[PDB]
């Protein structure tokens, strides 16, 4: 019976009994936008302890911690140089280029960084000030993204939908509610991302963390990636 | 332990479940921004099956479902004229008043109704159109809804972050993520919103109907309405 449902110490733990799930019990073996994959519905993984981000198995490789650094400090810095952050990264050139359509700006971009730097003021005014607030939420998909889908862009139509923060008890919780997950691959660095960015709420608001919750509407991993699972798996 | 995972095989079911698990055994205990209540965090509920959101036990009175089909009609038809379509509702004048603040504009508002409108053609397109799209999601909750925390006014801060729906082997699967959730009261009023909505794409799209899922950043139950969710379990 296919388990929705994970919890896990850690985040490689999480990691590896998500893939595992997924590659073992999927709900739908489904032929993607981007190829076939093992699909599970609205999964939600609750890791206990989100210091641990950087997983430690070196077999889990196909995001590297270089990468994934350059990747946080370029999304937290809020900037628009994808070019220049990722020039030592040739393979993500699709996910970074200017808009080839008319019909929206050539600013335009799916950055998480910009969005979040928008909202950080707000946002975080609410999470210091009202107590107990519920309301602290990230946006990242927006519906102005809604342009992408009848284009032939390659920018990334967002994967990751929000990030909602809350405080209780003088401790951060975390919900990162993911349209869209490779759980193979990107997952990692999302994992990555997402422990950065609690991090550094929970440091501006001066509280200690709690836990970390990732919903997925879909959880894939994509067949050409079976075989990349299995060799981190066991 | 407190349970966050809740399968349920109807809409009714699920409520109930919820609502015990919140007031038997919550996460927190926490003065909120409209008062005390019970609180689980990011809490994950499933409901077999959608067509039930017309819940029946007639305990669980107060949304009436004859507001919820007013509410519906209003949210479906896209206006704005919620002074004209709950006039025989005063108790809900402070969620459908013009904005008092000279911040944001005096034709801002938070209904769903509009957005939903706005989105359906794009969305529907994807989802009729692209196979198998992970993409096909409504936002509701708008980063531009950001100007609402800082402010004195009434509206609602959607307590809706998005709802997301997904096409495979002709059946139509659906996640409703909440921000926010009274689960005693509101609850009832989302569930049959978002069961409508869910049938109403459905049909737009000539498919069946799948599993419907519903999770909650907070799942809270307000303590001056224990003795009414109290009185609809057993
Ligand atoms: C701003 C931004 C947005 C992004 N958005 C997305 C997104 O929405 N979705 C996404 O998936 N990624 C996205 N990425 C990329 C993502 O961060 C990772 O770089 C990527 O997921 C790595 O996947 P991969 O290991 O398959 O690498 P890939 O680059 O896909 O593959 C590794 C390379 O090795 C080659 N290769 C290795 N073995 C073989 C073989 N046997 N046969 C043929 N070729 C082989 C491949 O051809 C390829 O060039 C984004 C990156 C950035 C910077
Ligand atoms: C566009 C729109 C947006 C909305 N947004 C929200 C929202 O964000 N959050 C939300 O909670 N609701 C919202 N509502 C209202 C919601 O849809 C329901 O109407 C509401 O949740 C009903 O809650 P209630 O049963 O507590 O009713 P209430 O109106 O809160 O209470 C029932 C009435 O009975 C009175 N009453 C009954 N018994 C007693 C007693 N013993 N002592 C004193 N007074 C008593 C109360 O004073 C009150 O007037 C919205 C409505 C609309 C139309
Ligand atoms: N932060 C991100 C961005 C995208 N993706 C993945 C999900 C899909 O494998 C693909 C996006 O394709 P789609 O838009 O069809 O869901 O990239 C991911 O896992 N994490
Ligand atoms: N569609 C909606 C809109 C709002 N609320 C509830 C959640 C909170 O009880 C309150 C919103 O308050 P807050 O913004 O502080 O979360 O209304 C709900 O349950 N469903």
């Amino acid at each position: 019976n296919t388990m929705k449902y994970i919890k896990a110490a850690d985040f490689q733990s999480a990691f590896k009994a998500v893939n595992r799930e997924i590659l073992e019990n999927p709900q739908f073996v489904t032929d993607s936008r981007i190829g076939r994959c093992n699909e599970i519905g609205s999964m939600t993984v609750v890791v206990d302890t989100p210091s641990s981000f950087k997983m430690t198995d070196p077999r889990i490789n196909r995001i590297s911690y270089e990468y994934a650094e350059d990747f946080w400090k370029f999304m937290i810095s809020g900037g628009t140089d994808a070019k220049e952050a990722f020039k030592a990264y040739p393979n993500v050139a699709k996910f970074i280029s200017k808009p080839k359509s008319d019909a929206l700006p050539a600013n335009f971009n799916t950055f998480y960084g910009p969005r979040i730097a928008a909202q950080l003021p707000a946002l975080l005014k609410e999470l210091k000030e009202k107590p107990n607030s519920r309301r602290v939420v990230f946006q990242i998909l927006e519906s102005s993204d809604q342009a992408l889908l009848d284009s032939d862009e390659t920018l990334e139509y967002p994967c990751t939908d929000s990030v909602t923060y809350y405080i209780r008890d003088g401790k951060l919780y975390t919900h990162c509610h993911m349209r869209s997950q490779n759980c193979a691959v990107v997952m990692q660095l999302d994992f990555y991302l997402q422990g950065k960015l609690l991090h550094y709420i929970a440091n501006e608001c001066g509280v200690e963390v709690g836990d970390y919750t990732h919903t997925m509407v879909s959880a894939h991993v994509f067949e050409r990636d079976f075989d990349y699972v299995k060799g981190f798996l066991d």
